[PDB]
Order: structure tokens, then C-alpha cells, then sequence
């Protein structure tokens, strides 16, 4: 019942009783661990709804109290009713930050209470999408002062008016697969690149062009829109000892902004919650610059250093990644961009773990997502024992809609 | 039921079945994953369907399933443990078995060279002394000069739990830790507890930054005994850089031969407590988490200072600079002195087809990613992208607890 983790570096202690209140499955069982696995009716409806309405109530003290009975009441007969519900404000705004406050693959959570929430399920179309999307690009921007935002669409109905932002992320670079077989820009995002002209985006075939916003609007298809250049705030790469840095050509976007996940509060399902914090140095600097799948740039920065790239055991590889990964946290720092280096961002975590310990009995955290992808050991989370579960309110993985819309 | 694993650098898509002879347990539920956890005498009622399914597997390997030689042992083992209690494995079977629990050990990233086991066979020693002869005939035959040879060694089994063979050190060869009165720790803060009980037991401690400890045998449930492995026999590496010439002047140094010994190895219900066990060095096991870890030898800062890095703040990375020097003077130093030694980029390559190969072959590889994963880098390394199931399977080797917390000293 009562579950302990030990953090190994400082023998602290921690009991998890949290678990306890976990609703959804993990994809593991007692035979088989999957915990690197990347993917493991108004009956339904209301049990969920008064599992959270009793959460949102206990949080601001009127458990049990009339009001809560009331509000209890009225969305079960507007369930009952309509076959659905719509929240308080008060309420889309908790469940959003607690979506946060669960995820259990976020590091950067002990800024969760924080998250700025705009209601945009009064939009009913793409250019309408395109608006709030935009006002929330240049509010979490702030000119490189960067704030946590989460803009949430109109909630899911009978499935076939759903709201969908098309893009993994508000802001990417495009892919494009060339005659070499090779691969211009980003490679992750290559087949996206081309659903966009397979719909009449002008492609300007570079390294990093930022890609168009394809909104889906209740339902219908999906529309373009070129985000004001002014509003995509950029950030050029260059090392505080290489000036050959520079001459690699690397630049990057402050605004990470995950726009394809699914956001559950309450048994409602909001498709369309793009949202957008800051970046963690190894996100773009490990990941995005050095997966051999993503802009794949090891060996030529080795070469520039000139390593002995003859022998794995030179270690050159990892030699070479440092550097790169202190010349993104140098560049940000240099333009006053926000951006938080993996050490920093771990200490916080665990910091944070001991607060939600302490004050909430508990903290779901996925350990082959929190550790850094560089330098594991180093950071503090890699010698933590982590407890993984689901909590709601939360987001969720869901298709990518063009593998699922009806034109 | 079927499952699949995807490799998403690759998109190369494996499926696993072997995971439907998983027995034990995971820790883990429908509702909680404890894939982070470091940890999450049987009755004949329990032991001969244990050596039934071990010998069914072992006469599946040798193609003689269903043979009159697989139905006569299965009688000889029935009758042997109804009448004993328990039951004696033959020496093929016991080679067999030390093999798999190798095979099926979800942490090892060395796995591929599973097959290639030397296993001695130390079932008829008696006494502490004994122990320790076995002791140094392993360390020399595995260490074979630096050309490190894998091999285990396999003392007697339990019988009632008050008899047990144990071998009370961590690994074979492994550095004293010394807590000094001003709190400061002298050597390898993982093994003070540990040092402090040979002192206790007698050992003349030099009181130095890398005492090799002394062997604490205990055979046939008698209090252990203390032994000094011949020095001749400890070989050890002077660690040096190969661009920096002031790193040799840390004064660093560590034993070329790594040699678990404190884990019990099952097979076919039989429990084998004292079964060290050694391969060679992967570089990050020692450049990462024994020279680096806040508490272990911790000298990331007086690296980071001798090459005069920006420590004022950590966004200048001083401490993954310095990770990643530390960890090429321990490749270098193993290489220039012959002394077998793997980087994480080769073991972790290595252990890809490994798990490739074993899919195909024998329909999964239990792996367990935490661990698989090195401490550095480890997202340039193939099997950061790999996705793994974990499960145990049988023959294995598991954690069980030190003895200094369980035995009865006789005095
Ligand atoms: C404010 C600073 C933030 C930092 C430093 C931070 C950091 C991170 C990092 C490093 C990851 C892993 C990313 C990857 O490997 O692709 C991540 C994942 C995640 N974060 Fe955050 N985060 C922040 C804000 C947010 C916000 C505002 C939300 C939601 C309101 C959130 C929800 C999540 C979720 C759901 C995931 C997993 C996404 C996936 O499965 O791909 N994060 N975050
Ligand atoms: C050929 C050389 C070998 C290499 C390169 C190799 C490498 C590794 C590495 C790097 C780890 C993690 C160690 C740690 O983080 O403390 C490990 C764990 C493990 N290996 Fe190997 N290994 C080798 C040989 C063996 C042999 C001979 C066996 C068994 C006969 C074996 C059984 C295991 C087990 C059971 C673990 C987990 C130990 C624990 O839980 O502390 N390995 N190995
Ligand atoms: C297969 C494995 O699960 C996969 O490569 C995971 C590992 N850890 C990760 N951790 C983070 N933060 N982000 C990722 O995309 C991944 N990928
Ligand atoms: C808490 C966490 O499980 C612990 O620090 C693990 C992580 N991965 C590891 N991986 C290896 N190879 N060895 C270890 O000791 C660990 N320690
Ligand atoms: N810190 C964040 N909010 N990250 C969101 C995911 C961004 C993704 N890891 C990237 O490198 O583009
Ligand atoms: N490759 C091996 N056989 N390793 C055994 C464990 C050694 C242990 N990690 C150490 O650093 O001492
Ligand atoms: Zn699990």
C-alpha cells in the first residue's frame, strides 16, 4: 500500500501514499515492466466528473460543503441532460494546472501552480484558432522573458467536431526529403512539412524554416497560416570559445510549445491545448542537434574540433557534445532568452519531489524521461527512485489527426 | 500475446514472446510502474516443479527433450529430493545454468558474450581456506595478465540457511573507505561499512586512499575468515591523461578486474550464495560513477579546477567537461597498459545486436533500460533509443542481503 522511494546520493527517504489515488493504467503488470516503452457515455462521464469535482473541492476547503453538493448536483443533471458538461472557469484553470502538476515526464513541474490559462472555447474557427494561438505565442514569448501558457479549445463532443492543431509543436522546423535521399531541415518533422504542401504551402526548402500552422476547427479541414516572423522569437548559435561555431549555420526557437497532446479534466477531452514553457539546454542541444535522426551534427562539430574520430574510446563524440550543448546555453543566456541547463532543472525537481512529498503524499515521475539525456549521474534525478502512475486531470498522447480525419 | 519493442532510431520493430516464460514478479502493477526501484530454504513442495521446468529446459538446449535421459533425471531428481530434500545438479547442468542466469540478467549490458562463461566448480570445497584458494585461482585465471577472461565460480548451495557459503565482500577486489573523525571519509566511501567490520575482524588496515581489502570468507555457516589476495595477483592501472600530464599527479588509480560476489544464483531451485562472478570494465562504471558519484571518490571538482573550467556556475557545464576528460583518461590508461576495458559507445552498440540476435533466436532479451543505459551520454548511445521489457526469467542471479545483517556468529 504505503510505497517508499530512497534516493540513493542522500539516503533521504520518501513515502508515497499519492499512488493510492491512481486511476488509469500503467502498461506494466507483475510479469513485465514497460517503463521504456514510449506509447504503453454519460455512465462514464459522471463518475469522472465527481471524482474531480470532489478533488477541486477538497483543494479549496468546502469538501462535502453545499456548494459542493450543489455543484455536484447541477452538472449531474446537466449530464443527464445534454450527455456532457461545461466547467467553472475556476475549474478548467485547476484541472489545466494540475494536468501539469501530473505529467509525470515533466521535469520543470515545480513551476506548475504558475501555468497563465486562456479559455479559448468560445472559438469556433480556423482563423479564430489562429488568433489565440498567436496571442498566446507572443504572451509566453514576452521578448524572451518566457512564461508557461496553455491556450485550451473547445472540449471533444461526438468526436466528429473536434478542434486539432496539426503541428507537434506551435513553432518547428520543416523537413524535406531530398534527390541525395538524404534529409533538409528537420528530419522529424519531413512528412508534416509535406501534409502542409500537400495543401499549398510555399516551401522555402531551407535548414530551418518555421513551419505554418494547419488548424482544424469542429471538425472541419484544416487551414494554414504563416505565424508574424515578428512574433517567433529565434536564437543563433554560437560558442564562447569557437568562433567556427557560428560558421555551422545552427540557430533554434526559444517557444517549445507541444501542441498534439490531449488534455482530460474531469472526463471532458480538450484535442486541441497547445502549451508552451521554456527549454531545458539538453532538449535542443542533445535531442534536436544530435540524434543521429534529428539534425544529426556530432561528427562535424568534431571535425571543427578536429578530435580524433578514429576510435569510439576517444570519447570525441562526447567531447563534442558538451561543447554544443554549453554554446545553445551560452546563446539563449546571451540574447536574454529564457532557458534552463539540465543540472539547474534537475536540483529543481527534486526540490520540487520533496515539496509534493511533503505536501501531497506523492509525485508521479517517469524516470527514463526525467534524467537528462547527457551526463545522467551527474544530476541528482538519476540517483532518485521514481514512482510512475496516472493521476487526473492529465494529458494524454492521441493520434495524429491526419491519420484519422474524414475531408 | 504477443508484444513489440520499437528502436525509434531506427524504426527497426521487434517482437517479443519470451516474456510468456516469465515466472517471478516485476514489482510493478497495472497501476505503478517500479522500473526506477534499486530493489523492489524451500520445501520439497516447491522444489521439484522448480528443477522440473529448469531441466525441461536444459533438455530442450541439448535437442534430448522427451529422451530416456531426460525422463530418467527427471525420476533420479524426484526421487533424490523426496529422499534428500533437495538434489544435486550435474556438472553440464551446472554450467548451463551459471550460463543463463548470465543470459537472463536484465542489467548486463555485456550479455553478447554470454556463451563464452568459464565456470569453476567449487561445490566440493569445505572450508574458508578452501574458499580463498578458489578465490585466487579465478582472479588469476581471469585476469590472465590483462587479457580478461569472463568466468564465476560456484561454491556450495544452501541446504538448511544455517550452513550457508558466503563471500562477505561486494566484489573480490574492491578499495577500504575510512571514516575520518572530522567527517571527511579516507578511500571508497561504498565500502566503510565493510571495512570497518575486517578491522573489526583483525585486518592491519594501511589506512590509505586505495587499500585493496582482504577476503571475508565464510564456509558451511562457520564465521568468516579473513584473507590477503596475493598483491601479485591484484592487478591495478595507474590512471593518467593522455593531453593533460598533471591528471597522473591525482594520484588515481583502480583494479583492472571487476568481480561481483555478494549476489545468490539460483538455478532449478537450487540457491548458490557464494557465486563471484567476473568480466571486464565498461569506462563509465569507473570514470563515471566510482570517480564521480557525490559519494563515491567525488573528484569532479578538483578536475574541473586543474583545467581551470568556469565553476561559478553550472549553465557553463564545467562538471560534464570534466565528466567527460575524466572518463577518456580511464579508456586511455586501461588501453596503454593492455588491460581489457570497453567504452560505453562499443558495449552499448554491442549489446543492440546482442538483444537483435536473442529476439530472433530465442523470441526476446529481458532488459532493463535504467540500468542499461550508461551514466553518460545517453542519448548518443544506441539503447537510449531502444525500447526494452523488462521480466525475470530463470536460472538468475539476485540481490540477497549482506551477511554482517543475518548470521549467527558462533564466536
Ligand atoms: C516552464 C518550463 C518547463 C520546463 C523546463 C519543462 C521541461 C520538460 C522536459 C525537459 C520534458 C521532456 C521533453 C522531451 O523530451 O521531449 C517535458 C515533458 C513534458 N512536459 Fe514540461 N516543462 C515545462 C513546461 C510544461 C508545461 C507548461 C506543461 C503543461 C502545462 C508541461 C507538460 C509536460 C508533458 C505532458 C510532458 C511530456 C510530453 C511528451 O510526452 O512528449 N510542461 N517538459
Ligand atoms: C564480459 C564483461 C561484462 C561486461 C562488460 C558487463 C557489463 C555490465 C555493466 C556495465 C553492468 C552494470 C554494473 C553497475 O552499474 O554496477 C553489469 C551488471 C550486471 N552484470 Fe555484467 N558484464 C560483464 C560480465 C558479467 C558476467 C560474467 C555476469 C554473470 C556471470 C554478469 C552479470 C551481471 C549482473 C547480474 C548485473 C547486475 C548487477 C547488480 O545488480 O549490481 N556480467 N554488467
Ligand atoms: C525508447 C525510450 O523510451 C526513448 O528513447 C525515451 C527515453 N527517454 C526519453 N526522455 C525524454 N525526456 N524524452 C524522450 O523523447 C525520451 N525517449
Ligand atoms: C535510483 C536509480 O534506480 C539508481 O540510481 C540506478 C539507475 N541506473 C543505474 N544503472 C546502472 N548501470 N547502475 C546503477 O547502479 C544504476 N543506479
Ligand atoms: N521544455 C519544454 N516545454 N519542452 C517541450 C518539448 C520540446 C522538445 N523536447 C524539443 O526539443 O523541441
Ligand atoms: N563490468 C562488470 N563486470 N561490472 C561489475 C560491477 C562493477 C562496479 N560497477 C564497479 O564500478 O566496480
Ligand atoms: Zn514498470
Amino acid at each position: 500500500r504505503f510505497l517508499k522511494v530512497k534516493n540513493w546520493e542522500t539516503d533521504v527517504v520518501l513515502t508515497d501514499t499519492l499512488h493510492l489515488k491512481s486511476t488509469l493504467e500503467t502498461g506494466c503488470t507483475e510479469h513485465i515492466c514497460m517503463g521504456s516503452i514510449m506509447l504503453p457515455t454519460k455512465d462514464q462521464l459522471f463518475p469522472l466528473a465527481k471524482e474531480f469535482l470532489d478533488q477541486y473541492y477538497s483543494s479549496i476547503k468546502r469538501f462535502g460543503s453545499k456548494a459542493h453538493m450543489d455543484r455536484l448536483e447541477e452538472v449531474n443533471k446537466e449530464i443527464e441532460s445534454t450527455s456532457t458538461y461545461q466547467l467553472k472557469d475556476t475549474e478548467l484553470i485547476y484541472g489545466a494546472k494540475h494536468a501539469w502538476r501530473n505529467a509525470s515526464r515533466c521535469v520543470g513541474r515545480i513551476q506548475w501552480s504558475k501555468l497563465q490559462v486562456f479559455d479559448a472555447r468560445d472559438c469556433t474557427t480556423a482563423h479564430g484558432m489562429f488568433n489565440y494561438i498567436c496571442n498566446h505565442v507572443k504572451y509566453a514569448t514576452n521578448k524572451g522573458n518566457l512564461r508557461s501558457a496553455i491556450t485550451i479549445f473547445p472540449q471533444r463532443t461526438d468526436g466528429k467536431h473536434d478542434f486539432r492543431v496539426w503541428n507537434s509543436q506551435l513553432i518547428r522546423y520543416a523537413g524535406y526529403k531530398q534527390p541525395d535521399g538524404s534529409t533538409l531541415g528537420d528530419p522529424a518533422n519531413v512528412q508534416f512539412t509535406e501534409i502542409c504542401i500537400q495543401q499549398g504551402w510555399k516551401a522555402p526548402r531551407g535548414r530551418f524554416d518555421v513551419l505554418p500552422l494547419l488548424l482544424q476547427a469542429n471538425g472541419n479541414d484544416p487551414e494554414l497560416f504563416q505565424i508574424p516572423p515578428e512574433l517567433v522569437l529565434e536564437v543563433p548559435i554560437r560558442h564562447p570559445k569557437f568562433d567556427w561555431f557560428k560558421d555551422l549555420g545552427l540557430k533554434w526557437y526559444g517557444l517549445p510549445a507541444v501542441s498534439n497532446m490531449l488534455l482530460e479534466i474531469g472526463g471532458l477531452e480538450f484535442s486541441a491545448c497547445p502549451f508552451s514553457g521554456w527549454y531545458m539546454g539538453t532538449e535542443i542541444g542533445v535531442r534536436d542537434y544530435c540524434d543521429n535522426s534529428r539534425y544529426n551534427i556530432l561528427e562535424e562539430v568534431a571535425k571543427k574540433m578536429d578530435l580524433d574520430m578514429r576510435k569510439t574510446s576517444s570519447l570525441w563524440k562526447d567531447q563534442a557534445l558538451v561543447e554544443i550543448n554549453i554554446a545553445v546555453l551560452y546563446s539563449f543566456q546571451s540574447d536574454k532568452v529564457t532557458i534552463v541547463d539540465h543540472h539547474s532543472a534537475t536540483e529543481s525537481f527534486i526540490k520540487h519531489m520533496e515539496n509534493e512529498y511533503r505536501c501531497r503524499g506523492g509525485c508521479p515521475a517517469d524516470w527514463v524521461w526525467i534524467v537528462p539525456p547527457m551526463s545522467g549521474s551527474i544530476t541528482p534525478v538519476f540517483h532518485q527512485e521514481m514512482l510512475n502512475y496516472r493521476l487526473t486531470p492529465s494529458f494524454e498522447y492521441q493520434p495524429d489527426p491526419w491519420n484519422t480525419h474524414v475531408w
